[PDB]
């Protein structure tokens, strides 16, 4: 068991090492290296400046949590921020270094092996410190916290000085989780702003007196964007599924640690447990030990691939890693799960449909979920397959005609993942209740650290490529760096994807922990049906589903609006450097406009549950949770496939897929139109949705505990 | 005596028509170049009114036969009498408006003032307003008096069980299917008809961009009439029919509500069965809506007439306006007494949820007046340049055509909050003084005079008619100017009653699904408390997952129905082409268009008829209250956002028109990128909204109907 907790420790040495062993490649050229120098100063200057605004309003967060509710949960809101701020800032330096390593290696070998070696073994940082921080500071929650002090040992509702109460480790573990959403919140809604704007701006310069070539240092946006890739499929994303990850173990250990007040009866004068202490402690674990098996199979995976022979089908190696992650921890999970719940007792109280074996068929089903809504990600964006390729074709017809294929494109494209994610709940459900659907969650991001690495891998590539055509490489390196960033290219939009379905499991999840925390002492021997119940005919929770559904596309347009505004700021700054090259300038300046604009999403997103919970309740806050979930999943599908899409169709053409026309044609500047429009959408709004739906569930399961009884009207 | 006065307004409204229709119609014509043009226009119209209708018998036979199997007989009778009722309406607008296109012009030259021409634009509009609301409420009349009194379906008020086990309270049965009929007719209006026009406005475009190069706005361009057709086809026939669905929505949801109140409160006293509600308040709630109803449009009569008759004056929207505020005090007024004096003498009002007593439900229906015209309001601020969101978005028209995409795309996604938070207060008081109830009145009482409503809704599409006749025909520019300035009044009042009609959707939609929740009761639940019966529970993982198949379908359905219309535009294209290879083809044209988009509507329709069918026996209801809940959510989210981007994309390109834009003008960089974002826009806000205005009351009525069915029989 011991050993299972030191896996966290060993996928951070793990990142440790593979971190020392690509810094020990060679940089090479000194073009290469000045380059890169840009790029590294930028994605410092950024990460301080965010750090900055995340440690000022973290403390904010940490003190009222521990004014309210209790101490404890404030001190694991700090660890999880710490974790997340760590894996974040470990994989961008990493990543930045080893974007020239890259190409170093495509060019003195010649070869697709070795330059791919190099780019994995940097994202695998990113993969490994995500899971090692994160499943560390859920090691030490449950140690220090856990047993040592005795709070998986009373596992009854406490009430604070303030008259709040609540089950004292579900509230911990929800600090915990607040921690990473708002490490995540910072990291998506601010760096998206920041790296749209940068390309925005990028492609801006182009067309003004300035004749700036996109492709060329002498432009400033062109190192602010390739920062920003960093930023966005790097930090941003490993944070987000961070987030998700975390989201779903801690939505496993809440319902489990409620489940233990619930299931009382009152057989006389006494109340006899249904499910007792030592049930509910094994599954309040038991997500822990999964997780952590999780992250052993994936080091294992990322070992495999790191020393596997070379190839020259990238494509195939990143998928070898994932597939052998998920099948390590298919079987171990099978033994798992059967030896640790085999003697328990009450576990058909829990939902648990086949005995001790019912949530690894859940957990499993996870996992198949994902790798599947994953391939519609790359079905509904690759032109490899027919929208896309339709999408293209379709240019010649117009501007407004791309325009509306691509929103039709993406309004379609929603249904696949979403059957998938229906038909998984529901199987899920069947195998053992909610608390199988969280395991489905869980298993869903089971190698999260095998999924964060392959995210990483893009844009390390994509720097790699554009440092070998900003330095003018041989073309043979030329080829071999941007075939591997095409790769890359079809790995972010199933990264994308696996994503968003992940947040949205994570979110459900975490809206059925927001209904077992609404437990009350006076709900004590009511039947537990009556307690766990969101009525959707009270006309407070349709109300409030309404109003989340429209705060969500409020939400979307705001974060637009913002991305147009801060590119024109940074065009303005660019033009006033070039009257009297800035790169942090320039960088600096975004970064402060994106972190001044990422005060209004974030006030929504963090403060829409404490309003209409005080002002009208805990089953209007339900309805607004639902609302924000059912329409942020829906338009976080839609943005991302619709700019993914749009994207890959300029690419066919510009391969000279559609015969006859090539770069500078009309039907390309359609496409390009397009792609601008769709920039902002995919990696701007999807992202930011995939936060809001959880993390406006994780305040409100939090502050439920007050405004529960606490609400005006 | 006095309620026999009250069933006769319906046929007061259908005379008022008729005598309307006639005195119009006794206006001059004029020009024989005028008459030629208007001819063209008003045979297509009644081209693409004959073929949609051909389908339309053969769905309804097909639906009335199964109504009539499962559940009874007199289901489907009232289920084709509300076909016929909206089919009704719909064909009359349309002739008395292809008719009145004309004589507006005339009126404008020969007069050369704008009173005149208002008045008679406004007397054609007002012969669809009455219609829909004579047709609709006479349908509900006899419904309620054979069915419901000579045949005693309001004395039982009993859950009957019918031949094949299948249980439900007949009356509230038996106007579910008159629902369904007037759902019917909406759809294939909306759907099939908004697939015909944004196809024939971009036929018209691209054949004036293509290589024969046909000019806009010219006679020999035979899709410029087929857009002509489209602009009535959309804002008479398809909106009058949305406006009708949720009239008769609101009203049938309100009797349905009623009625299975009757059967859930009841007291299981020993071996007794006490209702705690009895059949005197079950009927007068029953009848109070109708009466509601009833007098609304007795009042939108009245400020029709008031304005038909007012004192010539050179000020339309005020007109218009005056109208609209005249119906709606009257209704208040006088429905303020019918509540108070009908309701007054009941008992078990406070188990229903009245926190007043017998005026609660009064106070919901105002509430739902004013949500409608606040809402109105709304779609006018974020589509309109006198604000400052279109006017934003046409000064940013400089900086690209991206941008204006962009800012398109954020101006629509904003603007649904603030008409979504109407809707969620209007719903939090109306349930607060007299529950699920008073949520139907609110509806009922925001939509309670549809009449004006849908008259000034359909006098929008006739001066556009008006306009482009006098442009294409060269008459004197200041008669076109007169004809250009009632076009932009008409503007102006086709996106209100657009956000009006969507607002109503989404109540109508909201009422619909307390209705399915309250029809699930079946005979094994009278003991249970109702606490037990009216619960869709949320933690319940089959109710997510239906959630989020619903809102996914919504979203799917809006996709399709995007590239439906780009389909039938290109086919449309080629047969232009055909024509100038082989006075053009116009009905031709219109009619292969129109049978591309029937043919098209075909998998949407299913789509939004069958979803609940093929997952409530699949699954059981509680999925499909899961879906319903996210169709609605979705659907309203959806609609307003492409509604109110169409309606600022299209404002923001003439903001550019009139100069507003200093140094710039017809035929800049600017311009185009309008343009693009204009064509962009058309489909959105004519076909997909409208559509999805439709899918989330029509969804909810099949099940509705069919949870009868399937609550028991489903398979897992």
């Amino acid at each position: 068991a011991a050993l299972f907790f030191l896996i966290p420790l060993v996928a951070l040495g793990f990142a440790a090492a593979n971190f020392a062993a690509v810094v020990r490649k060679p940089e090479g050229t000194e073009r290469m290296k000045e380059i890169s120098s840009y790029i590294r100063s930028g994605a410092d200057s950024f990460l301080a400046h965010e750090t900055k605004a995340i440690f000022k309003v973290a403390i904010v967060i940490a003190i009222l949590l521990m004014i309210f509710t209790t101490w404890q949960t404030g001190v694991a809101f700090l660890l999880g921020a710490v974790m997340s701020a760590s894996a974040g800032i470990v994989g961008m330096k990493m990543a930045t270094r080893a974007n020239v390593r890259v190409a170093e290696a495509a060019r003195t070998t010649k070869k697709i092996g070795p330059a791919l070696k190099v780019a994995y073994q940097g994202g695998s940082v990113m993969g490994l410190s995500v899971g090692g921080f994160a499943l560390l500071g859920l090691v030490l929650v449950y140690l220090i916290f856990g047993k040592w002090m005795g709070q998986v040992d009373n596992l009854n509702i406490y009430t604070n000085w303030l008259g709040i109460n609540f089950v004292p480790f579900a509230m911990t573990v929800s600090g915990y989780a607040l921690g990473c959403s708002i490490i995540a919140m910072f990291d998506r809604v601010g760096g998206g702003v920041y790296t749209k704007a940068a390309d925005m701006a990028a492609d801006l310069v182009g067309k003004t007196e300035l004749n700036l070539p996109e492709d060329d240092p002498r432009n400033p946006a062109t190192i602010a964007d390739n920062v920003g890739d960093n930023v966005g499929d790097v930090a941003g994303l490993g944070a987000d599924l961070l987030e998700s990850f975390v989201g779903a173990i801690v939505s496993s250990i809440i319902l489990a640690s409620y489940m233990f007040p619930i299931y009382v009866q009152k057989i006389g004068e006494n109340l006899v447990h249904q499910v007792p202490k030592e049930t509910i402690q094994a599954l309040i674990s038991y997500p822990i030990f999964f997780a952590l098996v999780g992250l052993g199979c994936s080091m294992l995976g990322i070992l495999y691939v790191i020393v596997k022979k070379p190839s020259d089908n990238p494509q195939r190696e990143l998928n070898i890693s994932l597939w052998t992650s998920a099948l390590l921890t298919v079987v171990l999970t099978a033994f798992l799960t059967y030896f640790y719940l085999k003697d328990l007792q009450g576990l058909d109280v829990l939902g648990f449909r086949f005995g001790a074996i019912s949530p690894w068929f859940s957990a499993i089903i996870g996992i198949f979920s994902g790798i599947l809504i994953g391939f519609w990600a790359e079905y509904y964006t690759s032109y490899r397959y027919k929208p896309t390729q339709f999408l293209g074709k379709s240019s010649i017809e117009g501007t407004g005609m791309v325009i509306s294929n691509g929103l039709s494109l993406g309004m379609k494209s929603v249904f696949p993942p979403t059957l998938t994610l229906v038909l998984g709940i529901l199987f899920a459900d069947y195998f053992a209740g909610l608390y199988g659907v969280a395991i489905a969650a869980l298993g869903m991001l089971s190698f999260v650290a095998t999924s964060v690495s392959v995210d990483s891998y893009g844009p390390i590539a994509d720097n790699a490529g554009g440092i070998s055509e900003m330095c003018e490489l041989d073309p043979e390196v030329r080829k071999i760096t941007d075939h591997l960033d095409a790769v890359g290219n079809t790995t972010a939009a199933i990264g994308k994807g696996f994503a968003i379905g992940s947040a949205i499991f994570a979110a459900l999840s975490l809206f059925a922990s927001y209904m077992f925390s609404q437990i009350s002492p006076s709900d004590i021997g009511k039947p537990p049906s009556l307690v766990l119940l969101l009525n959707m005919l009270d006309a407070r929770v349709i109300a409030g589903a309404l109003l989340g559904a429209a705060i969500t596309y409020y939400f979307s347009g705001y974060l637009i609006s913002a991305v147009t505004k801060a590119a024109m700021k940074m065009v303005d700054e660019i033009r006033r450097q070039a009257r009297e090259p800035d790169y942090n300038r320039c960088i600096e300046i975004t970064s402060d406009n994106a972190l001044k604009q990422m005060g209004y999403p974030a006030f929504i997103a963090i403060l829409t549950p404490l309003v209409t919970g005080f002002l009208l309740g805990a089953e209007f806050v339900g309805g607004v949770l639902i609302g924000t979930v059912l329409s942020g999943a829906m338009l976080a599908i839609l943005t991302a496939n619709s700019g993914g899409a749009w994207d890959n169709a300029k690419k066919y053409l510009e391969a000279g897929n559609l015969e006859g026309y090539g770069k500078g044609s009309e039907p390309h500047k359609a496409l390009v139109i397009g792609d601008t429009v769709g920039d902002p959408l995919k990696d701007t709004v999807g992202p930011s949705l995939d936060i809001l739906i959880k993390i406006m569930s994780v305040v409100s399961v939090i502050a439920v505990s007050i405004f529960k009884h606490v609400h005006l009207f």
